[PDB]
């Protein structure tokens, strides 16, 4: 047992969290961080939403403030209200009591409960991801032994969404397969299907009896409206109601700015069955077990902040405004960056920067160009070309626009 | 695919968190809660440590206060200081840079990291738990496909440690087995091996090349002295430095009263060898993948409080006093109960309640006696006869003394 770990290999640093580390140790005064999609304000610093500042003040003025354990399934105030913003107030699933909501460790925790659940009951089901999906998606499912497949999404040629490649993959896929869909604001591309395209996408999923899992991490950042950004999820909840179980992995890391507090919810819209009376508490019990065996119970403070935010009508209102505040500054920078490149006369077309939505911009820069931006210009992007627009501000947009210009011309 | 969940079994509630529910759903005004081992003051209310209050104040008074993502392995401030309280600042494992430390979702999260790491690299190793042990222990390891075994610990007849059977199991177990040890304040019995007995237990484990896993959820509650309570762990890391890697699952849930903030650390004391230059980084990158693909990164807020406590001298001196205040009240309630049963002339001997340490007492009551306590007296205990002394106070010890006197005469 003295040489037990001698054969264990070194895994490389995380694709996204690694760029954060390199950025941190870089001593150059010119460094710019456009890696991890974290919201930064006009001065390039983290921004605690006003709505949460107010909510945190109420929480601490409460005489019953403590750090006592929450239930295994989390805070009811959080779960109940969270499901309302995703599914909708006039939701059939909610009204019919077909929704199982449990508090998880943000969006990743919700995705892990789904993967662990799948690996225990339906280990054979293939997990389909978007060709250019979130960097951690594959690992989450493969950490549980599930086999993952890929469906066309991004067409590099036209910088558009390959709708025919997507719909084909849903047809040429085993009946009952799990399709992981980005509800809105596609991390990495930032290109979502239109309302019309979502109908086709969901009708295809309904005809093959496939299981839809909506990874919801940016509700509020696509259009700045919560209801508009939940169109895909609600559309699937009505159509897959008699077809298959709907999985919703909700994260408050971005829209509520909770990030490191790990606040999120795992939802499950059961199918219309007569025996749902027993099924409901049956599955819920399975979930409670997974949570108890791995985490015991979820973090309280962050969950208490979001609950009060969702409960209190004036903080819910202020939160809506904080999201328009964030989504509007990101738009102003998409324009500022595109116009600077147009003024610099940078080769090629750059309108895709403003056309894409969300927090990012799939620039279309080659790995070579991305490497030079870091090593030569101290600008940090994801090796894929993805850049966090929130890292841009009036004080650095031109420096970044000139750096991009140089690297595009350098490899021309 | 509509009937996928029409065959999923229904699992029973948590043996511990279930008492909390049933107790909460009780209308009786004369009810006492001796279920979950969560500290309560003299008025029976949650008690946020005075030192924790001061640390939490400084964090919010910080201009740079935010909710950003921490690194995958956590707040370095937390992990470094936490390693120092258990290992000791003068530890050879620390001075030799042999300890890997990452942040985890409290003690359960750390125990889970252990199980997944073993499940992933050494699947056939058996995990030995004490008889009896913490109710959730088994599920953490079995959730990862690991086979569990047990070792004689508590002897109900003598109400003492079955050292020879404990030692016989160690000797008979296949070399390289994992033994989950309770550092101090054993859950549920409240019975710990004396310093001399620990020497024998550790020597036996060393002789058989066994792997020691110290579940440290009560450092500071057994004797009310941090160093005194880290004896077994320090002994283990010393004697096993040339034999096997030592795993340490540390929780701040009880000693720091963080409970629901989920603050803990997973520590790993590697064996002595020149290959550590590559082993340490390789094993560390492995642990990071497990965290990233399951929960991404750990809770920010609770880590900051405890971190502030440990690194601020006046705050840490206060933390030591707070732990004495807590452990002091528990010991006060143990004597009050024993003395009340003696005065009532309750059949049998009850010195075991005062002989035990930590916050529990394995009372010896039968499951039926326990069942009659809440079914007639509204006194909630764990089915195994375990009672958390913290739930007792000057306003109810007399009442629980009478309720117990009644059940002992009724059945026996
Ligand atoms: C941020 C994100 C998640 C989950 O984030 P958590 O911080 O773990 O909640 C999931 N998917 C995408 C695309 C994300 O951007
Ligand atoms: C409390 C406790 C743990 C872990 O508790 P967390 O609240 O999840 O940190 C682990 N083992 C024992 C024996 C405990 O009492």
């Amino acid at each position: 047992s003295a040489t037990l770990f001698n054969n264990i290999e070194l895994l490389p640093p995380d694709a996204l969290f690694g760029i954060k580390q390199r950025y941190g140790q870089d001593q150059r005064a010119t460094k710019v961080d456009l890696g991890i999609g974290a919201y930064r304000d006009d001065n390039g610093k983290p921004w605690v939403l006003p709505s949460v500042k107010a909510a945190e003040k109420l929480i601490h003025n409460d005489s019953s403030y403590n750090h006592e354990y929450l239930g295994i399934t989390g805070l009811p105030s959080l779960t109940s209200n969270a499901a309302k913003i995703i599914f909708g107030t006039q939701s059939d699933a909610l009204q019919e009591d077909r929704v199982i909501s449990v508090q998880s460790l943000s969006g990743t925790g919700a995705l892990h409960i789904s993967a662990k659940f799948f690996s225990k009951f339906f280990p054979d089901k293939l997990v389909y991801l978007s060709k250019p999906t979130w960097a951690n998606h594959m690992a989450i499912f493969e950490n549980q032994g599930l086999k993952t497949a890929t469906y066309p999404y991004w067409a590099n040629e036209t910088k558009s969404l390959d709708l025919n490649g997507f719909l084909n993959a849903i047809q040429k896929a085993p009946e009952g397969s799990i399709f992981v869909l980005h509800s809105c604001a596609h991390n990495p591309t930032g290109l979502d299907p239109t309302s019309e395209q979502w109908v086709q996408i969901v009708d295809a999923i309904a005809s093959k009896n496939h299981i839809a899992l909506f990874d919801t991490a940016y509700q509020g950042f696509a259009t700045g409206d919560l209801d508009k950004d939940a169109y895909a999820v609600r559309l699937g909840v009505e159509k897959l109601s008699t077809v298959s179980p709907v999985f919703v992995c909700q994260s408050f890391a971005k829209n509520a700015g909770m990030y490191g507090e790990r606040v999120g919810c795992f939802h499950l819209a059961l199918t219309k069955q007569a025996q749902n009376k027993t099924i409901k508490p049956a599955v819920t019990s399975q979930l409670a077990k997974i949570i108890r065996s791995e985490v015991s119970n979820p973090p309280a403070y962050g969950a208490k902040i979001v609950a009060k935010l969702l409960e209190t009508p004036e903080l819910t209102e202020q939160w809506h405004k904080d999201m328009v505040t964030m989504s509007s500054r990101i738009t102003k920078m998409r324009h500022a960056l595109r116009d600077h490149l147009v003024k610099l006369g940078t080769p090629g077309n750059w309108d895709h920067i403003v056309n894409q939505c969300g927090m990012f911009s799939f620039t279309g820069l080659t790995p070579q160009m991305v490497k030079r931006l870091e090593e030569t210009h101290a600008v940090y992007l994801v090796a894929s070309g993805r850049a966090s627009i929130a890292g841009l501000n009036q004080g650095n947009v031109e420096y970044v626009a000139k750096a991009i210009d140089e690297v595009v011309r350098f490899y021309a």
